[PDB]
């Protein structure tokens, strides 16, 4: 028993980053076969970021501007090109650490490790998730750009992150692999609104069907709802609609633990109306939903 | 800017963790160099662990009883003894993939980062801290026995914690990779007290600061206090009596913000006899005590 904010063992990953250096900037880049994937931003200065024309600075350089060396061991361009927001740089080496990986983009509601990264080599690994507003609440610095999230399913890594930038605000943006950024964020310094950070009503079950699990049962009450009902609370604690979608997904952690989702549901309609009174759910003061009910089932099952 | 729970990269563990199967019983053990390490439980049978004599449950086990796997290859054992609560199983392969390693003993408010695995297989990485009663709150299964919590600086891999039972409480418990048993606990199936869980003031203090280097500073009031009337408040909200070693750990932190470790006391000392109100600090609802001051620092200057 236990429940920890997990992220998937990060060999995989680590065996893929790279440095890569274009002029002065220097970021991460992921090294999977002959290529190496990095922002398109690796081209600009602090001062290009404002107003870029991608295709315009990019004409400007070579394949021997971009600088990739893979450990303390330099790698060789033999072509480049731009997809979307990131740049596809082709060496004459393929990574011999490569897992088996795909490149999938994810929906909001969705979590994944990131392995934060400094000049190729990785600082941390923590897990995160795609916010409703297309934001992640990561922990990058300046550097950090072209670290990767992504998932692991037995040997397959799915990656589905890459870090391009810092909103004003302190959150995140970035791409999936194929340079097409979450969300309606551009690499380009201007100010762009976030957007509604609304909770992900699903997780914060799954959340709570873990808590039930590992003996955290002080919230289960007398009361059942309505899917209608539940949704008329949630939508005004700034919570996303439950679909019958959700309560499908949320099926094996209801019969696991006894309790009918619409039950759980009235559980949590209770907490958001009353709050926690000084009390805490697996060590939180409030209401966690960054787990998703695959999640749940993968940390309380043992999968590896 | 951006504060998370962050585990150290485990691809440098990853490649140590291997299973030990003794008759019926499976659990990981960690190879480094032509020695495997395991708790010494894996001798017993779950009945065993009501009332065990490990040294006579051993002497009726022989090299060829202590199945070691990594990956999916078998290692030969050619020796095998007991140090305190930890086997050390002599194989004929040093591990290929063996980091730099010392084996420390940790103290209570140190924070490590844990591999759970199951099967020899990492299932997951996860932040943590040895609590002020020996425990730790992790996530551990039937099987994660074995597994290992670890700090690393650079390229040295410092094994502080192996995985041995969870208190009836849901509590966790282990020993250092000497065998010794952190606190009071032995391993044995007898209901083990665990102790006062009490929160680690200078962490929580190193947590305030990384709050206001990002960005978080609604917490932070004009007064300031002593040494003497904090730890009034502290003994009162079952917190850690603050020293003046820890007021100097703080120093780092205290120059980079202008705020002095006594006024960070005082914010704290309000929090305390106050509460959150309703609000949040780096997106939590209660004071964070599983960030070192120098987990602060490494995860504000990016440290790889
Ligand atoms: C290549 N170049 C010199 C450069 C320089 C700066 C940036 N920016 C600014 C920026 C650009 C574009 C858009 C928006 Cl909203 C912000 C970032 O936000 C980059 N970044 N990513 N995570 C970070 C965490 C802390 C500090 C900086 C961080 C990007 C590129
Ligand atoms: C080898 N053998 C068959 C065996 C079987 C059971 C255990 N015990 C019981 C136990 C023994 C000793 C002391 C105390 Cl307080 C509890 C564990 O606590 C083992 N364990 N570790 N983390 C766990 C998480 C969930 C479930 C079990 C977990 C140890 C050894």
């Amino acid at each position: 028993s236990g429940f920890r904010k997990m992220a998937f063992p990060s060999g995989k990953v680590e065996g893929c980053m790279v440095q890569v250096t274009c002029g002065t900037t220097t970021l991460n880049g992921l090294w999977l076969d002959d290529v190496v994937y990095c922002p398109r931003h690796v081209i600009c200065t602090s001062e290009d970021m404002l107003n870029p024309n991608y295709e315009d600075l990019l004409i400007r350089k070579s394949n021997h501007n971009f600088l990739v060396q893979a450990g303390n061991v330099q790698l060789r361009v033999i072509g480049h090109s731009m997809q979307n927001c990131v740049l596809k740089l082709k060496v004459d080496t393929a990574n011999p650490k490569t897992p088996k990986y795909k490149f999938v983009r994810i929906q909001p509601g969705q979590t994944f490790s990131v392995l934060a990264c400094y000049n190729g080599s990785p600082s941390g690994v923590y897990q995160c998730a795609m916010r409703p507003n297309f934001t992640i609440k990561g922990s990058f610095l300046n550097g950090s750009c072209g670290s990767v999230g992504f998932n692991i399913d037995y040997d397959c890594v799915s990656f589905c992150y890459m870090h391009h930038m810092e909103l004003p605000t302190g959150v995140h943006a970035g791409t999936d692999l194929e340079g097409n950024f979450y969300g309606p964020f551009v690499d380009r310094q201007t100010a762009q609104a976030a957007g509604t950070d609304t909770t992900i009503t699903v997780n914060v079950l799954a959340w709570l069907y873990a808590a039930v699990i590992n003996g955290d049962r002080w919230f289960l009450n007398r009361f059942t709802t309505t899917l209608n009902d539940f949704n008329l609370v949630a939508m005004k604690y700034n919570y996303e609609p439950l679909t019958q979608d959700h309560v499908d997904i949320l099926g094996p952690l209801s019969a696991q633990t006894g309790i009918a989702v619409l039950d759980m549901c009235a559980s949590l309609k209770e907490l958001l109306q009353n709050g926690m009174n000084g009390r805490t759910i697996l060590g939180s003061a409030l209401l966690e939903d960054e787990f998703t009910p695959f999640d749940v089932v993968r940390q309380c099952s043992g999968v590896t």
